[PDB]
DNA sequence: GTCGTTCGCTACATGTCGTCGGTCTGC
DNA sequence: GCAGACCGACGACTGTAGCGAACGAC
């Protein structure tokens, strides 16, 4: 069978989140959004798992179930050096194991849904791969708190330990991260590291994977790509409309060369304030080949399409008539990745028109994109002559 | 034209832990 | 005067109450 997963989202429990990230409101979401499967995250917190115990049912010893939609154990978690990590557990005994484990590194981890632990890079991937937990650079180009913010290499981060996967995130996609000759060997996530349950916010980034059941080591053999299981796609958000993309102010979120950035010194004068490098230009600096492996799933970009009704309509992103004409398309339809990339422009004029002239435009390329850097995100503009003129002589 | 509805935007939170300036201090 | 301790503020890790103001079904 086919499903979409998203391995990486934050409960209610972390920082800067919604408090309706809950279970019920999430399978409501996932659900309503075509999301087959999605990872709890905050595993390590053990209020989280008390509440996943409750509001859950479970298939196995690692997989749960809520509102028709698949649970598996994932979590997120910051380094002694600050370098966000992403773990996938396998049952509930290796959460417990691997919390217990780090409670004399950690303050926060009963206190937080993202902790903090007292370990470094390669001390959590051991402890992880001493456990069989999957492990993996999350974000690894965000230029506050990922791996490649901090080191220069995975091998200058994790040593003599082993990774399991490699977070892309928002702001990359998998050519621009197979520029680097050592990820030729890992396997991609594209998660959404969704901070909410809004359109937009959950499973904005997915991987589809073909198993034969939803279960944790189904998932397991398709990351690893054992026994028919593969990650056969990875689709995600457009890598220029990103938080951190190009490099800019994170302040006024002016956009600079990485020529000025240096010259600059990281100094934004027009501003006063911190400017940070982006992502691109970070692969950039750590270009090894222009060469990249076969057996890499394709990387479908995708714009959220609540995004799309928002630019069309002309209204905010909130706002109850996007939300409306996001809700007619998902029920008139299965999921946003299907009205995105494979449904016919015909067929998505019948529930309207404008979102079906942007649609086709994103599908061409013709849609403008401003890419977003330092900690605001790209935004997307459509020409006029794409609305003005009818659809039969728009191709 | 009324007057509930919806819109867009600004301000603020909520704890840990870097970073990055400015300040004390002990020489 | 200066090295170096010390320190406070500031933002990532983003979302949303809530507040004038426009809207739009009577
Ligand atoms: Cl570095
Ligand atoms: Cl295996
Ligand atoms: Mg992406
Ligand atoms: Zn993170
Ligand atoms: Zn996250
Ligand atoms: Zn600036």
């Amino acid at each position: 069978m086919i499903v979409d997963g998203d391995l990486h989202i934050h409960s209610h429990y972390s920082k800067a989140v919604s408090k309706l990230m809950t279970f019920p409101i999430i399978a409501e979401n996932a659900k309503l959004k075509g999301l087959n499967l999605v990872g709890t995250g905050d595993s390590l917190n053990p209020h989280w798992e008390k509440e996943l115990l409750k509001h859950s049912k479970p298939i196995d010893d690692g997989t749960f179930e809520v509102n028709g939609v698949k649970f598996i154990l994932t979590c997120e978690v910051e380094d002694k050096r600050r370098v966000h990590h992403l773990l996938i557990f396998p049952t509930l005994s290796q959460v417990r194991e691997f919390r217990e484990k780090v409670k004399i590194y950690s303050t926060n981890i009963e206190s937080e849904g993202r902790p903090n632990l007292n370990l470094t890079a390669e001390e959590i991937a051991e402890m992880a791969n001493e456990l069989d937990i999957l492990i993996g650079p999350a974000h690894a180009f965000t230029p506050w708190t990922s791996l490649y913010k901090e080191y220069d290499s995975l091998k200058d981060a994790y040593g003599d330990a082993k990774i399991d996967f490699l977070e892309l995130g928002l702001s990359a996609d998998s050519d621009m991260a197979d520029m680097i000759k050592a990820h030729h060997s890992i396997p991609y996530l594209s998660n959404s590291n969704a901070h909410s349950p809004n359109p937009h916010r959950l499973g904005r980034e997915f991987n589809r994977f073909e198993v034969k059941d939803v279960t944790f080591e189904e998932i397991r053999k398709a990351i690893k790509g054992v026994g028919g299981r593969k990650i056969m796609l990875n689709a995600g958000l457009d890598p220029r409309l990103g938080k951190y993309h190009l490099t800019a102010c994170s302040r006024c979120y002016t956009k600079y060369t990485l020529q000025d950035a240096v010259s600059l010194s990281w100094k934004c004068p027009k501003c006063g304030g911190i400017i940070k490098k982006g992502v691109r230009d970070r692969i950039l600096e750590l270009a090894d080949t222009s060469e990249k492996p076969k057996d890499r799933p394709p990387y479908v970009r995708l714009a959220p399409l609540a995004e799309i009704i928002a630019m069309v309509l002309g209204k905010g992103i909130e706002s109850k008539a996007v939300k409306l004409l996001w809700n007619r398309f998902l029920r008139e339809f299965g999921s946003e990745i299907r009205v995105l990339i494979d449904l016919p422009i015909e067929s998505i004029a019948s529930v309207h028109e404008g979102v079906a002239k942007a649609i086709w435009a994103y599908r061409n390329n013709k849609l403008i994109i401003v890419p977003g850097g330092g900690g605001k995100y790209g935004e997307i503009r459509i020409p006029e002559e794409i609305l003005k003129a009818k659809i039969e002589d728009l191709n």
